[PDB]
Parts: C-alpha cells; sequence; structure tokens
C-alpha cells in the first residue's frame, strides 16, 4: 500500500529513465538493432560505446519495456520501442536525440525552480544565448529544429475557407508546410512565408520540391518589424506560444496592420482547456517547455480575448478539435478580425 | 487524409511519458520548494503557496497543473490544492524522506544532473559528475559541508538491524565499519552484541555527525570514530570489518584497493562483510547501478564478479546471505575470508 506510493513517486521523480531513452535515441540503438546487430558486442561497436556500460543501459531499456531479450544475448525492440526507429513517421528518435534542438533544449528543465521563481526562461543560462538567437548561430540546430516542427497540415487547412482569399501570409511559417497545404487545397491562392535566416533556405527547397514555387514565395525577415505585405489571411501557426504576453501582442499588432479589408488572422495553436483528462500530461509538457525554452505559454480562450483586444483584434470563432496524424495532442484554430 | 490510429497513439503516448524530462523535474521542483509541507501548514490557495515558496504565482499554478496531472496533487475546491496519498510522501517528516531525495539543493537530487550527460558515461564508462560540478563526488562534498551533511542524513534512510542479525558475533571482539557513515551499522551491531566494541572509519565532517549520533544512542563508550582514508592503512585491526554500501561507489581497481586494506587489517580468523545489492525490481536495481556509474564510476556486481574482485585482493567469498526489509531493493551480505 505504502510501498506502491513509494514506488510510484520514485518512478515519477526518476531522472535516469528519460535520459536512458534519450541516450538510446542519440546512440541510434534501435536502428542498429534493426540493422542486424543483436549482441552487445556488435551494438557497442556500431555505437562506439563500452560494452559493459551499454549492457547496463540495455538492462534498463528492457526494464521499461522498450527492449526485449529474444534468445540469449540478443535484444530486439518492443512495440513501443520500434517508435525509436529513425524512419518512424512519429520522429520520436529525433525528438529524443540530445544532439538535436528539442532534447538539447529540454536540459532547461534541470533549472525549473529558477523559471518558477521568475517566470523567465532558463535556456539562456545553460547555453549562453536565447533559443532562436542560439539557433541562428548553430546551423545544425536550426536545421534539426525546422525538420522537427514538420512532424501534413491537412486538418488546419480544411478548417478554413479560402474562396475569397487572394493571398496568404504565413508568419513564422517554418518550412512552408501549412502554406503548401493551403496551396494544394485552393489553386487560386498565392502565399508568402515570412521566416528566419537558415529556415528560409529549406523553406524554399520544400516549396520548390512540392512544385509550388510559382505560387508560394519566401521572405526572410522579422515579425516584430513591419510585415512584408498585406494579405486576406495572416497565419500564426505555433508562434504565439513561444512568446510572453507583450511580445505576442506585438506580433498580433503587426499582423493586424497587414490585413487587407475583410482579412483575417489565423492562430493555429494548442489552447489548453480545463477538462482535458488524460490529455493534461502533454498540454503541461508543451506549456512548461514554452516556459523554460522561451518564456512563452499555452493560453486559454479568456487570455486570447485579452491579447486580441490589446492588439486591436477580436476572436471571431474557434474551429474545433483539429487532429494531426502523429501527435499525442489535438490543436485548434482561432479566427481573429479587426475589433 | 489524416489517419489517427489509437494503438500507435497509445505507444506514442507511452514513449513520450518514458522519455519526458519535465515530470521528474516537476516532482523535484515540488520537493525543493517544499510545496507539500506548505500546503499541509495551511496554505491552500496558489497565492499563499507562491508567497511561502517565493515564486511567481502564474508560474506556480502551471507547475501545479502538471503536479495534478501526475497525481501528486488534487484540487479539492477551486484554487485549492491538496496532496494525494502518493503526494503525501513529499511531506518532509515522512519516514521515506522522499522530499529530501528529490531536493535539488541536497546531495543526491543534485548529483542526478550527471544523468544529463549519460551518453558520455556509456561511451567512456566512468562518471560525469565532475564535468558538471568541477570535482569528483566525494571531493565535491569535502568542500561543501551542506552537501556533506545532506548526503549523510540521506544515507541513514530499520536502522541496520536487518543485516545485523545475519552474522554471528560470538567470536567477534572488535568491529571496524570502514566508511560506516553515521554509525548505524556499528550501533545496530553494538546494540545486538554487548561484548563487541567498534570503530567507525569515515571522512571529515561525517565523523562529527557519526560521533554525535553515537552519543545520543548511549554508545560512545562502545563505538569509536576515526577520521581517515580507507585507501590508506586502516587505523587498527578487527575481527569483523564492514563495507556497507561502500564498494559499489568505486570501479574495480579502487574496490580491490579497499579490499586489500581490509584484508591487511584482519585479525586471524577474521572476516570481511560486504553489505550491498548483488545484481541479478530491475527498475530500482538499475537506478542504483546507473547512479553509481554517472556519480562515481561504480556499479552493482554479480556474485561471479565478486569472486574475481575477492581473489585480486587475496580474499575468497565464503557465503552470501535476501535481507528483505520494506524498501524497493533488498540487500545481501557477502562474507569474505583470506585465501
Ligand atoms: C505539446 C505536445 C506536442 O505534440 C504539440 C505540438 O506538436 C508541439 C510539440 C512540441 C513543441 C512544439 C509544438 O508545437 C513547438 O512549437 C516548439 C517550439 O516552437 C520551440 C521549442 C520546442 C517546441 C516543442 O517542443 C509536441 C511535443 O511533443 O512536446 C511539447
Ligand atoms: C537500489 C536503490 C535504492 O532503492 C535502495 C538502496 O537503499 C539505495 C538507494 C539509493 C542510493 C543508495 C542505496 O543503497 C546508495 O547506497 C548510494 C550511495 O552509496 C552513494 C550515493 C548515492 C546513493 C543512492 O542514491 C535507493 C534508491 O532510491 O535508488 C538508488
Ligand atoms: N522574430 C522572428 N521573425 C520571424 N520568424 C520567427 C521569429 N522568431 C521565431 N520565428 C519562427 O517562428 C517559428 C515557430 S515554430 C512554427 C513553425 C510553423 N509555423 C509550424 O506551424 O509548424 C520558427 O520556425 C521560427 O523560425
Ligand atoms: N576515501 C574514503 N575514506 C573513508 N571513507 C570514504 C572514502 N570515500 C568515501 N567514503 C565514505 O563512504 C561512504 C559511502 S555511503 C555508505 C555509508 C554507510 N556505510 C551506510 O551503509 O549507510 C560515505 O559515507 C563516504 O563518506
Amino acid at each position: 500500500q505504502q510501498i506502491d506510493a513509494l514506488r510510484t513517486l520514485i518512478r515519477l521523480g526518476s531522472l535516469h529513465t528519460p535520459m536512458v531513452v534519450r541516450t538510446a535515441a542519440t546512440l541510434r540503438l534501435v536502428d542498429h538493432i534493426l540493422a542486424g546487430a543483436r549482441t552487445v558486442k556488435a551494438l557497442a561497436a556500431r555505437t562506439d560505446t563500452r560494452p559493459e556500460a551499454l549492457l547496463r543501459l540495455i538492462r534498463h531499456l528492457v526494464a521499461i519495456g522498450l527492449l526485449e531479450e529474444d534468445a540469449p544475448g540478443e535484444f530486439v525492440p518492443t512495440e513501443v520501442g520500434e517508435l525509436l526507429a529513425d524512419d518512424h513517421p512519429a520522429a520520436q528518435r529525433a525528438w529524443h536525440d540530445l544532439t538535436q534542438a528539442v532534447a538539447r533544449a529540454d536540459i532547461s528543465f534541470t533549472r525549473l525552480p529558477d523559471a518558477i521563481r521568475t517566470g523567465r526562461p532558463t535556456y539562456e543560462s545553460i547555453y549562453g544565448k536565447p533559443f532562436y538567437e542560439d539557433l541562428a548561430g548553430r546551423p545544425d540546430l536550426r536545421a534539426s529544429f525546422d525538420s522537427l516542427m514538420t512532424t501534413a497540415f491537412a486538418a488546419p487547412a480544411a478548417a478554413y475557407d479560402w474562396t475569397n482569399v487572394r493571398h496568404v501570409l504565413d508568419v513564422g511559417g517554418g518550412k512552408g508546410g501549412f502554406a503548401a497545404a493551403i496551396a494544394r487545397r485552393a489553386p487560386h491562392v498565392s502565399a508568402t512565408v515570412l521566416e528566419m535566416a537558415g529556415t528560409v533556405d529549406t523553406a524554399r527547397s520544400y516549396l520548390k520540391d512540392e512544385g509550388l514555387s510559382d505560387r508560394v514565395d519566401v521572405v526572410e525577415g522579422d515579425f516584430f518589424e513591419p510585415l512584408p505585405r498585406k494579405a486576406d489571411a495572416i497565419i500564426l501557426s505555433f508562434v504565439l506560444l513561444n512568446w510572453p504576453d507583450h511580445d505576442a501582442v506585438r506580433i498580433l499588432t503587426r499582423c493586424a496592420e497587414a490585413l487587407e479589408p475583410g482579412g483575417r488572422i489565423l492562430i493555429h495553436e494548442r489552447a489548453d482547456v480545463e477538462g482535458d483528462g488524460a490529455d493534461r500530461f502533454f498540454s503541461t509538457l508543451l506549456d512548461l517547455r514554452m516556459l523554460v525554452f522561451l518564456g512563452g505559454a499555452l493560453r486559454t480562450r479568456e487570455k486570447w480575448d485579452g491579447l486580441a483586444a490589446s492588439a486591436g483584434l477580436v476572436v471571431e470563432e474557434v474551429r474545433g478539435p483539429l487532429v494531426s496524424p502523429n501527435v499525442p495532442l489535438d490543436s485548434c484554430l482561432l479566427v481573429l478580425a479587426p475589433a
């Protein structure tokens, strides 16, 4: 009765289990196993690890249900464990790779009390630069982050009607997947992706390869500055949660000043609601991630109305639960009009 | 179109739970802020909680949301949070001391940061603690008396009566508890066999806490305490020399160094008693074993590994007695004799 509470709490507060997974991801272990390395001796060679040490790590991967000893000395991935394959469409190996952007950013959680004391992010205290200024100097991290955010925008593009939309402006649109999804849904629409340096190059590649350059262009810029052009739909897809309140209102005010008459601003975000249930585990992961990464947050409908009002907008409507293929969390789309 | 397959989303939701860094650090933050003690002391609103914890209220409520989601807190009344049964273990007076084991300002939860560089320990085989805090574990503690004290308190959580009944002290006159901590093992023995005297061999600072604890137990007359280094010649000889949760702190060559010192300190017909978990719930065995890796380059050891280590120091494993208290992990007692 009390040992179960004791076993639960130790298990909840255990730091070695998440880091065992992340180490297994960074080492590309499941890939090497599926590539024919069953033993510790071969796996340790492929992963350039000490065999004694690798086995102790494997012992825990077996214990938490990711690896299984099928035949003596041979380890294979379980059903959950196969999701650590590098070509799995959930991209969970890349999400737990300590060399890529997100899992490297998750070290900010080691200083959570600081962020709770101040409400301000800890990523800078660990890595010396705020997140996006750090990506701007680390082309490997900029590259790996941009590919993670693309893990296809089909549901959010169907939740809007484009018939009288002429141009679309995807502010912070990453690689262009949302803009490309729109262009595939409405052949008359042209779009522009306003993105950061480095990201603009891979946004132009993806749109070229989609065959859509003749319709979706890319502008490198800053969305706290005057936006490059006016549009009938200004898209904010997973941007505003990166930002404290005054910075989100800044972005919105810039998006409002670029709205054509009858235009709209589209916030495509997870907005936490009170009665999620078992869905709160992943809402709180994102929200806390936004705190320690950047000082941003997930917002409720009440908060958006205040943000929109501060930016001279108003929340017309929210389109219901939007389901994406390989996420644990549905998102939604808020339609904003001039106040 | 988008296709949401539950069995995939369940395994995906499972893996994210396993690799998530925020759940353990949320717990660790709750323990360091002493959140459960404050709620018990009459702070129920997040306002009073933030005032007692000196945190930003909006940031504290976002931490509580995950605490509620992982089942350590529940919302009795709106804005009113209380510790669940599992969460009650975070109370500082609880006998499992779980809040202190998760206190980021105390020794163990602080040392757990070594896990953030686990791939380094798996690639190279020895600890990462020094690369984070500037010194190997016990040298760090010698310069931080708060951590020295904090660690010593933690290790005291029976009071060693369980493995004390496992040895027959009839023909033991004096006992040397090498690295004996506060003296609980010495005291547990002394309280069980009134003829045996004892000498505890410990480090600076720990000698004071051991000395004072052995006086408040009515035992200064019987158990002596000597400050020393067990890599050096032991201060005197004994009929039983205890190594209780010492050798797992050390790689193979340092362990045979300690064992040699004990064999050289043996009275004729004397024995060396190793008190540890002999590697064979695997979840909690792996925590200690991997902790000993990233903390100190140590490890749990199977019996066959003990035979080699014993031989290298001129010892032989005489018998292995499986103790079974009520903690997650059961300890064993290896008896070692000269060859
Ligand atoms: C919340 C669950 C979710 O599935 C929802 C959504 O897919 C999402 C996630 C993660 C992130 C971002 C997302 O939008 C994101 O924008 C972001 C960012 O801008 C800057 C740094 C990290 C992140 C980041 O880690 C997913 C997740 O697995 O963990 C939080
Ligand atoms: C097997 C694990 C166990 O559950 C049971 C066991 O009592 C034990 C634990 C923890 C520690 C030590 C233990 O012996 C221990 O000796 C030690 C040490 O010598 C030096 C530094 C840290 C530690 C340390 O953190 C418990 C635990 O909570 O997980 C490891
Ligand atoms: N100051 C700034 N100006 C322009 N873009 C910025 C910016 N600060 C952050 N960003 C961009 O905002 C994006 C947030 S991630 C959003 C990606 C994409 N819109 C999607 O829905 O998947 C990042 O790609 C980052 O490059
Ligand atoms: N070089 C050294 N000489 C003497 N003691 C040492 C030492 N290096 C580490 N130690 C001690 O080894 C102990 C390991 S923790 C074990 C404590 C006690 N035997 C128990 O069972 O609870 C620590 O108290 C630490 O102070």
